[PDB]
């Protein structure tokens, strides 16, 4: 039993997508499009317009404009933090037709889309709106011969990617510290989940941003992605996705000495320790890895688990992952719906094959599921070690690892020995053994008893080849700003 | 007239010079030694070993271990804050050794290797002690829930490469910040100049830096560099020299997702406009440019003149170029040394062919002097145009292009039409004139009525080409810490 | 002629007007009501209910109880920022409501109160809004045994006394940094300016404030006034005003060892220097003294003129003073209207008359004007020395006093020989004089070639007697803060 | 019996001059008054006696070097440099300055050697550190302006501090106002004004100017009431009795004087159910202990949840009795004598008032010793909220013991209090320090353990413990005023 469809999705899935330069709807100067699915049922759920090359100069062109002269250069900070603000509101004023759409278009259930997705971008533009006017440089007191103060100037136009797993939440995390600063922006949608983005260009435009601050370019890694890592008029590049994509870009931004952002991939360790409270901690085990399907970099992958309650948790898992109901993202029921693609899919079922070849045994799941669709089962595997494929890379899929341990000294050791490093949560009642604990993890956030919570307040970002920078908080401000040093001689 | 050796430096030449891993000082593991020249005289000043990759290899083990355990973990931050005070005051005592090494090593005046190298380098020691007890993470009120909190937390082990020109003070840009938050330290010195640092090394010891804290490296870029920046267990790079290599640095550091700060080449304008008070603004042209040699990163090195001023500059800044006094600097006399080494005398006077060959006059030097050592006179070219290679391209020596402009919209847009941005100047008495020029010119740093100068209190770096990040200030200490934004659960 | 009665203002004006406790319309409790009017006509323009000792107390057991419980306490910052920017979002749906009403009851220009006031209030409202999510703590680096975290906890209840030459902003000043911090608040508008305030508080019932976070007391100095500094209950008190009852207030607060924040009064320095510019300096200096009848405790009140330009600008000033349209506030063509009150016209045409007595000459001015209404016409006087009243004491009237300088060093010695230190203005053209002599004027706030600007952003506050702390900017955040410093061993 | 050190001989030899205008000079008036040592009860030393006329001397040369000449016209570094060579002459120093804590005050060598020495040391250098790291804002508001703020030192200080730990004391006040490049008109208490009045030639020493800092020994009601009241103070801090600091805010009044105020608690320390036992019984005994009781932020009101009660009664009270009392420059001494007659008195007077609205001693109760001011430890049982001893500071080594029976209970009768200095809380539940921390009305709260203070950390109190922090970044506002400035660049 479905979810009514909102007639302003209807009205708007019944028309080819349009991409958003310049303050207009337009197609691609060469007229190419390309199809993004329902995950849960495979049909073609709407044609979108499929930025080239030439779309992307056209989009930095107008956001090199609108960075240079024109309103956007000429606002007071109260005026930019008003448009962001108006901005929030209309979002919050479409919260379903988003909510519904991230649901078609991603596969996640509507209600956690409207719940988590749709309530946290509204509040990150909210948060961000509030920096405009409160992005302070310096003055530095050096000698009675200099008044030494510093700006903190927006580098300019912005070229942001982002990836499919929170389409609309992820774009606030780019634009809300991008725009707070008054940089301009050239962001691509990931192709499998465009149309909770280009929904929300009708937001920006009402909201009365100025032509050309913002632009959304949807398309393909090897064309519109490249385009914009590529670009001479880029000022500056931040991008979430893949470990691998990241070195990519990287290596690329090399060319033109251009500061890089970097949200990549995780094997994050959840720690439940003997004094845990096991209530808690199994719900937040499971919670850690199977929200959003696993499909979440910072998932708790590997839950690691005191060797006192090693089998009660594995029990309690195992018994939650098959009472999952598994289904279509806008049916009531729903509580997991499929992973995004095919490709996704296949990747993740590999992966399940690859940890049975090596010799873990799955206590549940393993497989895919249902009659079409791209789901798979939730899945615990167990009898596993350290240097296992499985417990090595990043899966991204309702996969978990389930680890016994015998000493404090030894999980942190084990949990350390990751060339990822993008969160980790620890499980105590203790109040000494929590913070020892969290100081010595290698990551970028650390929960304590609690996991995956996110705040637009609070800085988010990886160790070692989990990223480089941090996004949200006061932090994300740093990413999008030049600082420029000025010396008034006085003497 | 000569200025008489130090005993101390005397008996530190009379040596084979030894490298410094693990607090003690050491021999190559192969046995190599390089030899490192008087640039004055030609002759061989001093044979130093060699640092191969296993030795880098062996530097960062000693860095690895002082970081995870022993004293240096372990002390409470004002006892490193001593540490490196101390350290400042022991550099200023052995202030004449080290000021003479830099005359003999890298070339420039005792004098002023005196008063600005030490004394600058002892102030950023002192400077940055002072952030020990002060790097300071949030709590953030998002909830009654949760208590939120970040924390800055030293990178770890930092990989660090430092060019010839500023050879102790640059140690210390480096080394001041990174080891302020906790962070250990491999250093590689330029192989024209390590005679300094491995003096200073006598110094950390002396003023009880626990075994490994900080490591010195002296040999060549495609050895003892190459390993720096390849090698997998250095979390952090930091280097400054060619816009060349540095593209080279960030790029293998993408492999590692690897943090990077990079501090680069320039093609710094010094704008004099109407209105300037004229006798400064030479003696600020002058010195813009002709400071050590031209052997500077941010040097003047285009200096534009407002069209009724530009004949009396030229005339000024000819009559002055001719006057300079060059000579070894060693002797009491001279006001320029020779250039570093006979690489750079060549690629110097290349450019000036290259001057000559696109049809610009030589208004003032052109060409090498003295008998021998790697002498140019200080240089000055005249009916220069904008796409000249000689305007567009850092010389690193002491020449100079002056430019006529009409309009100071003309002036800023050509000043602005480079790839560098690391510092302008701009001469006038206007107060709106300014401000209004400064927050115009895309560039780290901006003198108004003053050129070239630099204190530990105030960032430093450059826009575009010319870098990525700060040195100096506050903001130095960003490049050197891992935020980690920490959940503690209270419900 | 006049701009007719808005209907919400007139359906407000028919009426009693009511208090504003524990989220309810009120009667003071005693029943008492007192009268407020029209400074242009002397009529009574509403009577308004009194608030008495037993009445702060009800609004005071109020605003504790909505400190420890209830949504207030309950909360988010983040749904906190949102009701106080629903606020802003109401304030300005009801702009000409609240401008007419502080025309007719304080007496300045409509259209001023409209452009000024109203939309300084919305941006305060906005402004802070934005601060409730950035209120940050320290997490302080001392030793590896300890986690060191400071919070900044709102004070709680805290009492706010405003005065009537700008009712609804300073209503903001105060409100605006309080409530963002998480306080709640007791607040007592001028007995001569209530209206504005008491309608404003319908915006903060729609906006959704919970019952008791906010309450209005309108009433007298003697009973409501003295009930908020003695109350036992209230936690930090806030005043601006006259200089004298500062003094009350802070001694009062000493009983309870009490945070005290005062914004007092001036006798600001406008300083024209030889090289400014003229026109703008004398348009500067007219507006400083005149702008809201002189009714300003930071108007520009000694206007000091370097010697070559005195007679220059006494003329202007002098025509200016002559040509300025007196009228009520609710006429279209009026530029000043009345002082607020028949003490006020007394006050300062008894400054006038002192003025002759001490031997000084009113060039312009200097009388009452019209058949009704507290008006003065604006006043300039010349042949003026520094120990005279009428230079050093606050006027509160559009009555200034033109002084000759002839160096520098003498009008800086000058400017601040005096107990007050609220702001200065100077103007000049030169890039180094301008800030010399901004560096040491003894002013908490300077303005170079400009006067009069203020804006949520930047703060406001006197040295010496002309206040203690800033209002505005994130330093007014400090004033509603109580700092704890939480050591947690981790050993 | 420890030697007196030769310099300290020497400088106890003469008559102790004050240090104005970078001189050592008499009373101009020539008046003197006496320093004792309360282990013994002679005088120590005669004093030069600071008059009004003298403070006077003192706000001038202040004002002085303020205005003009070399401390006016150095670098932020040049400043620096300054106060981290005052640091390390007092480093230098230590066993000399040591010695006179111990001579004047009472407490033991070792601990004014370990404790008040090196936190003086420690403080002067965290704040040599911030002179150059003293910030102001630049806000984007708009176009058409550059804004700024700057953060110039206010001026004059005028400053005052207790007897209980005179050389930290003099340097939590001097050490942030010296780093924003203010001057200093400063008091020490007339039970001990030695410490700082040695350390005045340190001072001059690491090169001072002139005038910078001015030291101005004497009693309260004349050059206390001096500096108060004084014309040409730009701004006062105190720290002592919360009866003063209401004198003080309240004739800094009359000159809208900025007021910084540390003062007297009663301050909870507090043993819940899952507190480590052994832990919490050592805190709770120290936080009183600790300096004789004769700390503000002593925890003189220990709550035990029932449970525990008696077992820390038991110990507190072996504990006590344990205490070796004798005097300060014995090697053997833990705690010494009260800081002088009426202190000894106050302090039993508050011990029979206890005694006779009904509590019982459990230990102590009673002076000590043959000579000197000292009282035993003593630890009060059978008591109520309600009781004086149990309300009001004591200022000596005197304990309440009180038993609860919840966490909320607890956190109540904590707060009920007009002090909030310090708490303590003792509990091993992650969720408990942290939800108890948070809600008690108290500027700094240790979980699991009690009375630590550093120079990075703020320190201050809620409600009538005071206003403002001292130490920390925090303490740097207060030496501060705040100029914003607008430049027009339209
Ligand atoms: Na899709
Ligand atoms: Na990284
Ligand atoms: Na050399
Ligand atoms: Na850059
Ligand atoms: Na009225
Ligand atoms: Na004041
Ligand atoms: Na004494
Ligand atoms: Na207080």
């Amino acid at each position: 039993t479905n979810i009514e469809l909102k007639p302003k999705v209807e009205a708007f899935l019944n028309e080819e997508i349009k991409m958003f330069i310049n303050g207009e709807f337009v197609s691609a100067i060469g007229g190419k499009t390309f199809e993004t699915y329902n995950p849960a049922t495979e049909d073609v759920l709407a044609v979108v317009c499929e930025a080239q090359e030439e779309d992307i100069d056209a989009a930095v062109k107008a956001a090199r404009s609108a960075f240079e002269s024109g309103p956007w250069a000429e606002m007071t900070t109260a005026e930019r933090a008003h448009l962001i603000y108006k901005l929030a509101d209309l979002i919050e004023e479409h919260r379903e037709e988003l909510a519904q759409l991230e649901a078609l278009d991603n596969g996640k259930p509507y209600q956690v889309a409207l719940d988590d997705d749709i309530s946290a971008t509204v509040e990150n533009y909210r948060y961000y709106a509030g920096w405009t006017t409160k992005i302070i440089g310096q003055t530095i007191p050096i000698s009675k011969d200099y008044l030494n103060y510093t700006r903190h100037e927006p580098v300019g136009v912005v070229g942001q990617i982002i990836p499919w797993n929170f389409p609309l939440v992820m774009s606030s995390w780019k634009m809300g510290a991008a725009l707070a600063t008054g940089c301009t922006i050239v962001l691509k949608p990931a192709e499998q989940t465009p149309l909770s983005l280009l929904y929300a260009a009708k937001l920006f435009k009402e909201a009365g941003f100025p032509n050309g601050v913002v632009n959304f370019v949807p398309g393909f890694d090897p064309e519109a992605g490249a385009a914009i890592v590529n670009h001479h008029d880029i000022d500056k590049v931040a991008f979430t996705g893949s470990t691998v994509t990241g070195k990519y870009i990287m290596r690329q931004s090399a060319e033109m000495i251009k500061h890089v952002t970097l949200e990549l991939g995780g094997k994050s360790p959840n720690i439940i320790l003997e004094d845990a409270d096991l209530e808690e901690a199994i719900n937040g085990a499971f919670q850690g890895i199977m929200y959003n399907h696993g499909q979440n970099c910072s998932a708790g992958s590997r839950v690691f688990v005191h060797r006192k309650h090693y089998e009660t948790v594995v029990d309690a898992l195992v018994k939650m992952a098959n009472n999952v109901k598994l289904g279509a993202g806008m049916e009531k029921e729903t509580e997991m719906g499929p992973l995004v693609s095919k490709k996704q899919q296949e990747r993740v079922l590999n992966y399940i094959e690859q940890g049975k070849k090596e010799g873990a045994t799955v206590a549940a799941g393993g497989e895919r599921a249902l009659e079409k669709g791209y789901f798979v089962k939730p899945t615990v595997f167990t009898d596993v070690t350290d240097d296992m494929t499985i417990v090595k890379e990043e899966i991204f899929g309702p996969v978990v690892v389930v680890l016994p341990f015998d000493s404090t000294e030894e999980v942190i050791e084990r949990a350390n020995n990751s060339s990822y490093g993008l969160a980790a949560g620890v499980w105590t009642q203790n109040i000494k053994t929590g913070h020892q604990v969290a100081n010595k993890l290698k990551a970028g956030t650390v929960w304590i008893n609690d996991y995956n919570l996110e705040n637009a307040a609070a800085p988010f970002g990886g160790y070692k080849q989990s990223g480089i920078g941090r996004e949200l908080g006061s932090y994300a401000l740093d990413n999008y700003t030049e600082v420029k040093s000025v010396w008034v001689n006085i003497k």
